């Protein structure tokens, strides 16, 4: 059974009876040379040489030949169809898969990622352009765009601060992007519809878009949408069937390679640029260009949407290379993901490309065809290079939809996130709010400005949850130590004049107007309006006033027992209550703002003299109120107990 | 002693020993007319039909009359030296102490307040005018942002969302109303040394005023300079006076009547107009003026200064008047302080007037006068009254600079909160970055706009507390049911392979990362890493592999003890954890992010064959793991007991 038979602890005669072991409680470790400090910081800041020297060749080397082919016809598809999101000319798309590329081989610590652009940072960037120009002025503005949010991230993983990711919970990370992509189905009308719509801009951006796209829905073509209606369908389906049979399946269909091929061989004969009139890629130029220097105008104007750039690029880098980290079993650092994407997007912004990052739809093809290092990410590197210099004179007859069908065969796991509503709001219905509340912010108010009244609302259901809480009274359940709520049980004991509190929340400045609300209610009376009414009665024994003479009501009383009949014709009300526990265990933290109301409602609960003891708090609770100055000669310190049953036998003994 | 004998239960081996009381767990109670219902929401939507009926006219009238005149001479000439805040004609400062003034004494439940204009409304006002142009065009639009922001608080106290006050905690009151005494301090400096300065707006705006008012600095006035010194000389030394004598002294010294009469008897006689150049206030028209509509291009471009002027008219109208509700024991109702300060800003906005609230200056002059109703705050209103008719002819000789520096005299309040460094530094450290972040953001990004970014950054020191939480691990002291600290006491056993953890924080999104790395540190070994090393042992058994096939290393092993020796050369690592307790005591809440983050480390510590308990929660927290469907199959519900002693002593038997 369990029997227990020690004495009554007071916490101030537990720390007499028991002595503590008084242990000792930064800038010369940390800042000093060693020669075995700086080796753990070079191989940590270049960690290619620590997986380089260490290789399988017999075991890893045809893995990765098979896996960077494979992720290299989908890096140049892909990237010329981010391009267009941005409107730039389509060979800037094959500068920003490539320059990314080769940094994070040397800088990178994840191992299954293929890092490029992603059609969230595709529009970011996008919209950001058309809020930094109000094809020259938008090459060289989507360059410095990039430039400025690459020196945001390399300052962000220098000052080791790379745990900014947890302040978005998986309902804003299913929120964000499943409203972005609505805004990415939304902006890929322009290209299957083949019309000419503005570039738009601030809030509400994607009904200015659906109101210039619907607004020429007769001047549509036909040989631009019955073909991306027959690629939509089949790279949906042959996807279908690749996810559908894992297994039994080596090497899975190519369909982003087989359907360009046949897209492109039927625009080369049957001439769909002159018979019909269909948007194609021009002819790229073979080669890379020079380099630019950012301007100062565009980083002036455009400052508060790199700081949403930076925190999107790294926000998608750290969620999907957690999913592969936590499969192959190695560590993943944080701040070295920072590092290596804030020197990839400044060598890519300075070689005009544009931002990016990795991709959910193309790391899923390098680690499922077998991509074991990030030397499937080089040779998925050199053929985004053959592409520019050789082959370019190859994809001029692509027909500009069939890219912007490939990008919407993605969205559908990003849109099966709809079916949220259809599980949290059975489950939390806190974070239920904030996937609403970030669907609609983003909608409405933009991409980038959909994040940071989203975040902020986030950090509102936090003090949602611990505004109201519920406040009880415990008593007795058998005549041992068990002490629960009073309005759930039959045979609770309370007993006379002991009434046990607890307040299951951290008490600060939205809950302390709260409990001392909740505390006189579950007590029968308010402890100020009964000490100034003997204060009133001991003045008519030693015999009212105006202003600046009631603060003497509010006195302690210093002379009667204020519980039998006075001697003349006063109606001073009288309490049955001579103790009032407070259960502090689900107290978490105080601070300034709830110790200045707490300290109010113990000094009140005193000059009644009413004994009023708190219990449940461990060392820590009670060594942090020696430095609010939370004790005097009134409160002191011997009214803090260990548990519920260990302050009731002090009061009936 | 301290004798406990009960059994050892489990959580569900005691909800059937000790039934439950089954109580039944909103459109009908409260959607229903009864002739009990409507009384008193009639007498509380109207609240003088509650202290006129009862009126001591004996005790109450004589200190009703001469603390309405004290208050009225107060109203008088503040009302004047706020309209130049606004730089509107002054006597539309009396315009907005005369109608807040009556509409205040049918509908408001406060009994010490004198409501006028304060000089923290006279610049939110005097900078939404500027953000509303770009005297005629500032009258008409200095009555249109008092129409907005008195409809915006009638839609606060009519939807009865009237607790938004405890959002702004006392750091943030004290940091604040310290930088708005900077303002005020600065923004003075136009009319002490008669400077001609431009009105500014946007971010910065302290400093755009410093740089003007300075670089005009030799073109100052010495006629309207020692005047501004000897009246801020006197009338500080004089309030100095009162203050230290409330007792001793019946009706103190009203220094801001017996200056201004000095003030205005010396430019009337040695001509201060016409000898210097010294700017006066004109000569007012005896009488009103007619209503106006306000206009709807006033309203769009400030509705997001009028969501600011709207809730620091509230906040310092719950603040002053919660000083006397406590110090006179009256209930006060915080949505009614909505209503008839929405109506109060209705009426004096298309009277023309300005917004304004209770001044902290003056309802201290009503209360210590000895005004005891309302009936105070309305004879302060008659000689506003025949100021405006009839004896405005005088106060034309005012000098502009006395009433300048009667508002200066009253910061010696408001800037003594700078010894909140010396005091809060030394104590919380949380709470005094909340008084320098509010000192900064407000200084800097202006008044209204450094209110949404103090709130908003005050909601980050939540998170901050409870963001890396002491993370423990404990051990019995005595061969009892004390469980503290492992590093703190000597004697400390813990037994064989029982692991007690202890997380002293609500789990949450920013709180699972730090949870799960802090357990499997805490506890020797991670558990998916020696989950796989197993699975590999019992395929070599019944006998690497490539990608897609690393899944079926997770999953739980289906047959060994796998602490022995095993027949092959197989190194797979040893545990001698069998249990792990969690004491869950001070967690507070829990969501779906850390949830299914704490139902994945349970599902792979009960894998290794190692059992898990959860110890030290509520009914109500395992009545909220029912909606999250936290129970399966391999997660029962009997892993929940009571205390940490009764885990303990089910392990051991």
């Amino acid at each position: 059974q369990y029997i227990v038979a020690r004495p009554v602890y007071s916490t101030n005669a537990f720390e007499e009876n028991h002595k503590k072991t008084g242990r000792h409680h930064h800038l010369k470790v940390c800042c000093s040379c060693s020669p075995q400090k700086a080796k753990r910081i070079v191989l940590s800041l270049f960690p290619i040489a620590s997986w380089l020297p260490a290789y399988r060749l017999k075991e890893w080397l045809l893995s990765d030949i098979v896996s960077g082919i494979s992720t290299g016809i989908v890096a140049v598809l892909q990237g010329l169809a981010f391009a267009l999101l941005v409107d730039i000319p389509p060979v800037y798309g094959l500068y920003a898969s490539f320059f990314p590329a080769i940094i994070y081989l040397f800088f990178g610590t994840s191992r299954h990622i293929s890092v490029g652009p992603f059609p969230i940072l595709s529009m970011m960037v996008g919209l950001a352009v058309s809020g930094a120009v109000s094809e020259r002025v938008r090459v060289a503005a989507a360059a410095s765009v990039t430039v400025l949010s690459g020196i945001i991230q390399l300052a962000f993983g220098i000052l080791r601060i790379g745990f900014v990711v947890i302040y978005l919970s998986e309902s804003l990370i299913s929120g964000f992007t499943t409203a972005a992509a609505v805004h990415v189905l939304v902006s890929q009308l322009k290209f299957i519809f083949q019309l000419t719509v503005p570039s738009h801009t601030d809030p509400v951006s994607i009904f200015k878009v659906l109101y210039s796209v619907f607004s020429q829905i007769e001047k549509t073509n036909i040989a631009d949408l019955v073909t991306a209606l027959i690629v939509l369908l089949v790279v949906s389906i042959v996807k279908e069937i690749n996810q559908r049979f894992k297994d039994k399946l080596p090497v899975p269909i190519p369909i982003e390679f087989i359907m360009t091929v046949i897209a492109a061989g039927v625009s080369y004969g049957c001439d769909f640029k002159n018979r019909f009139k269909v948007a194609v890629v021009g002819d790229m130029n073979p080669g890379f260009q020079p380099p630019i220097t950012p301007d100062v105008e565009t980083f002036q104007n455009t400052v508060g949407d790199c700081f949403g750039i930076a925190m999107v690029a790294f926000a998608v880098a750290f969620s999907v290379a957690s999913v592969y980290s936590l499969k192959y079993d190695y560590p993943l650092d944080g701040n070295q993901e920072l590092i290596a994407l804030g020197l990839g997007n400044i060598v890519c912004g300075v070689f005009r490309g544009f931002a990016g990052s990795t991709a959910l739809s193309r790391s899923a093809v390098q680690e499922s065809t077998g991509g074991k290092t990030q030397i499937a990410g080089l040779i998925g590197a050199i053929i985004v290079l053959i592409v520019v210099l050789a082959i370019g004179f190859l994809l001029a007859p692509l027909q500009k939809s069939v890219l912007a069908a490939l990008a919407l065969g993605n969205l559908k796991g990003m849109l099966m996130q709809f079916a949220e509503i259809g599980r949290l709001w059975r489950k939390d219905k806190y974070d239920c709010l904030i996937w609403i509340m970030t669907f609609i912010f983003t909608i409405v108010l933009g991409l980038g400005l959909g994040l940071a009244a989203s975040v902020a609302f986030q950090l509102l259901t936090i003090v949602f949850r611990t505004q109201f809480p519920k406040c009880s009274t415990l008593a007795n359940i058998g005549r041992t130590n068990i002490y629960k709520n009073k309005k759930d049980y039959y045979d609770m004991y309370e007993p006379e004049g002991v009434k046990i509190f607890r307040c299951p929340s951290p008490i600060y400045f939205a809950n302390i107007g709260f409990f001392r609300r909740k505390l006189i209610d579950a007590v029968g009376f308010s402890p100020l309006r009964i000490l100034r009414k003997r204060n009133k009665a001991l003045r008519k024994i030693r015999k009212e006033l105006d202003n600046n003479q009631i603060e003497v009501l509010d006195q302690p009383i210093n002379t009667i027992d204020w519980n039998d009949d006075l001697p003349l014709n006063i109606e001073v009300p009288k309490i049955s209550l001579h103790s009032l526990i407070l259960d502090f265990s689900a107290v978490s933290f105080l601070d300034v703002s709830s110790v200045r109301g707490l300290k109010s409602i113990l000094q009140e609960f005193i000059r009644i003299k009413v004994d009023v003891y708190i219990v449940g708090t461990d060392d820590d609770f009670i060594e942090k109120l020696n430095r609010y100055e939370f004790f005097d000669g009134e409160v002191k310190s011997s009214i803090f107990f260990l548990t519920i049953h260990d302050a009731v036998l002090h009061i009936l003994m």
